[PDB]
């Protein structure tokens, strides 16, 4: 799978909230571009001029991620995180420039990334109480990925003594994600855990952070809250659900090939982190088929 690679698979199953540092500095910030950043603005110049409706938002920016030795007390995960823009995601990751950009930072600074916005996005493996996962069927007329199957999830819009405010507010990010696009009540909700970070190699490297959410609803009742929006409740034109027997092996079905980078990403992480498992009743053969 060339357009997904994983950076961080988390241990223990995965990470609760109050086990992760973030040091959120603008020494983790995209470097300006070697020839000005004028080439960025005019980029957006000419969008607006198309678009005249369309807003800039900040983003968070992924520099690197640190996991502690496994099985250590105290914090297991450090995020260091720089502060970047949809008009800079615009005008680096999404140009047809963004393989130039990569290689000029491998020459300057032994980073690939150095000239990348790389917006911060987050995703949810989302299962029922009937043990489904949750998917959702990508409008055909949107820029990016159209028509693909994706999981519930965004690019988080900003606002460790301003360092777990950050982490907060990217947990509470991927449940906001969740009400808004599944129209799922937040009581029905588990508090996520990080499974870890796959990077998008069809849009230059760009990082999400992957959690596991449980709902307290079965796939009927979900599906019921999805509909119940009508079609102005959701930017998806569909939901559908899939076993977690069967998600094992996803990756040898024809859905793989329907699915966006964002959810490959998120399929990855769920089979490692939350399947996979190492202990003798939940690895014994009935439990555990051959093959
Ligand atoms: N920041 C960020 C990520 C993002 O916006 N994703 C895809 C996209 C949306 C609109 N236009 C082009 C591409
Ligand atoms: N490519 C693509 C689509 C996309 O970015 N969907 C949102 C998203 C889903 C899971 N993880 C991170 C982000």
């Amino acid at each position: 799978d060339p357009e997904v690679t994983l950076l961080l698979q988390c241990p223990g199953g995965g990470l609760p909230q109050e086990q992760i540092q973030a040091e959120l500095s603008p020494a983790h910030d995209r470097r300006p571009l070697p020839g000005g950043d004028e080439a960025i603005t005019a980029i957006w110049e000419t969008r607006l001029k198309a678009q005249p409706w369309l807003f800039d938002a900040p983003k968070f920016r992924l520099h690197s991620a640190t996991l502690a030795p496994i099985g250590s007390r105290g914090p297991q995960l450090l995020l260091r995180l720089g502060l970047t823009s949809y008009r800079d995601f615009l005008g680096t990751n999404w140009s047809s420039s963004a393989a130039w950009l990569r290689q000029q930072g491998a020459t300057d600074w032994g980073d690939t990334q150095a000239y990348l916005a790389d917006p911060l996005g987050v995703g949810a493996a989302l299962a029922t109480a009937d043990d489904f996962l949750v998917f959702l069927r990508r409008s055909r007329q949107v820029a990016e990925a159209p028509g693909l199957v994706d999981v519930p999830g965004g690019h988080p819009e900003p606002q460790d003594l301003a360092g777990q405010l950050v982490v907060h507010e990217l947990f509470s990010s991927v449940l906001q994600e969740i009400c808004d696009e599944v129209n799922l009540p937040l009581l029905t909700l588990s508090q996520p855990l990080l499974l870890g970070i796959a990077r998008n190699e069809t849009s230059a490297g760009r990082a999400s952070a992957e959690f596991y959410v449980q709902c307290s609803l079965t796939s009927e009742q979900v599906r019921k809250h999805y509909l119940s929006g009508g079609p102005e409740a959701h930017e998806s034109t569909g939901i559908f659900f899939v076993e977690t027997q069967n998600v094992r092996r996803l990756p040898e079905t024809e859905m793989w090939a329907e699915l966006c980078p964002s959810a490959k990403g998120a399929i990855i992480l769920y089979n490692r982190v939350q399947g996979s498992p190492t202990g003798a009743a939940l690895g014994s053969p009935a439990l555990l088929p051959p093959l």
